[PDB]
This record gives structure tokens, sequence and C-alpha cells, in this order.
């Protein structure tokens, strides 16, 4: 029955401020799932079930899990103690360039990819890692780095080259990409096989003006720092790809300012 293989097969793993819960459901039958606290009923019928109670502070809490069907049928109870997720910033100084054979470059104009984690941000900030022109037909591209450790992801902060404010949204600002990883060795042709996409991005300009106008309201907000979530299945990882999809003024050149990850070192 499928109530019963999900309880059989059920793990429950800690997540940022919450549980994260997976089983499986090779039938793609209709399951509820009830999770208590001393809080949440999820309904799915995939086949690889996975989903998040978040909400909890990072200490251990007693969860307990039951799995029942549209026919009247219940589980027994799974009961688990588990602490939460707590993220930090992971240690700057441990990135590195990591370039592989198909990847850009993004040493041009004196600097290297390492310059987005040497923490020099903001609107009057010079620092940056700055690609070189390619045609746009290109798109998607991609860069490489080393975190410098494994870490369970839970967010990250993007810059965008700003030298007081009239670069941005513009002059290789990113606007739509996605994140990828891995925990292991990538492979030096720089092949996709054995990375693992872990966020879609897109940077928002709230003004939505056409390149070359920016607002104040769009000034201040790139200059803050623009925040991207990720996703809760996703393994830890270590060396990390970002697959640019398109830029804020549609030319090919990827230029950013910073970018400093927050979760959980292993």
């Amino acid at each position: 029955p499928a109530y019963l293989t999900a309880i059989e097969e059920i793990e429950v793993n800690p997540t940022f401020g919450g549980i994260y819960i997976h089983t499986t459901n090779g039938g793609r039958n209709y399951l509820i799932f009830d999770v208590s606290t001393k809080e949440h009923t999820e309904y799915t019928s995939v086949k690889n079930i996975g989903f998040t109670l978040r909400g909890f502070s990072a200490e251990p809490h007693d969860f307990k899990v039951r799995v029942r069907d549209l026919y009247d049928n219940q589980s027994e109870e799974y009961l688990t103690t588990l602490t939460p997720l707590y993220e930090e910033k992971l240690d700057l100084t441990k990135f590195k360039t990591f370039y592989l054979a198909n990847d850009i470059k993004m040493d041009n104009a004196g600097h290297t990819l390492e310059s987005l984690f040497n923490g020099d941000h903001g609107l009057n900030s010079w620092n940056y890692a700055h690609g070189y022109d390619f045609n746009p037909s290109e798109f998607p591209v991609w860069f490489t780095f080393d975190m410098g450790q494994t870490a369970q992801l839970s967010r990250f902060t993007s810059w965008q080259r700003s030298m007081g404010g009239s670069y941005y949204y513009r002059a290789g600002a990113i606007k739509e990409w996605e994140v990828w990883g891995r925990s292991d060795l990538p492979s030096s042709d720089g092949s996709w096989d054995g990375w693992t996409k872990l966020a879609d991005c897109e940077s928002i300009k709230p003004s939505g003006w056409p390149t070359g106008s920016n607002s104040e309201e769009d000034i201040t907000y790139a200059s803050k720092g623009e925040e991207f979530e990720f996703l809760a299945d996703i393994p830890p990882v270590r060396y990390i790809r970002f697959k640019i999809l398109s830029t804020h003024d549609g030319a090919g050149l990827v230029v950013m300012q910073q970018l400093w990850f927050y979760g959980t070192p292993i």
C-alpha cells in the first residue's frame, strides 16, 4: 500500500528553519502527510515526495509524521528529534576561481573572478570581476568557482558593478541565471555531467525602466545587494557555476561586483 511504503522509506533531514521530509511513491498515489510538533499537512501524489516545514528555531525539536490516504488508512507515527539548520556567511577567503575549459574568462580590466569574494562592495565601489565581449547568440554562458569547503546552502546575495550607480542594470549586469553545484571535483573539460541545479534567479529592476535609465529606487535597491534563496532539495555542494541566461542590457558581457553565500558548512 502506498501509505505504508511512504512511512517505511521516509527520510527527515534538517533544513533552514525546519525540516525536509522525503519519501517514495512509485505508484503516484495520493498521500496526506500530517506533521506534528509539541503544524502542516502535505497533499501530494508525486513519485519523489519532498516538502519542508519552516518557522523553527535552531535547537533540537521533536517531530512526528503520519501518512494517510483518501481511503481512510493511516500509518504508524514516525518520530525524530532534529536540529534545524542555521546559516552563516561562508568564509569568503576560501573562495577561488576554478576555471574549466568551456567557461567564460572573468580576468579582464585588471581583476579576477576572485574579486567577487574580496569584501569590496557598495554604491561607490570600483570593485568587479569583468568578462570579455561575446555575441549574445552564445548565451547561455557560465563561470565556475570553488567555495573551498562543502556546505548546505541557504541563500546568497549578489551585487552588480556600480562605480557610483550609473553602471547598474547595464554593462555586464546579469538578469536571469541558474546556480548549479557539485560536491566532488569537476571534470577539467567543463562537462555538465555531475552538476546539480540549485536555483533559478532573476535580478529585478524595480522601476522597469529601459536600459540606461535607472531610478533612485533602482540604485538604492541594487547597492544594498540582491537576495536569492536556494532550493531545499539540493545536496551539499562545494563547486559552483553561474549559468548566465540573459543580461539587463542584452549585450554579451558579464560583469559583477560581489557574491556572498550563506549556509551550513559540513
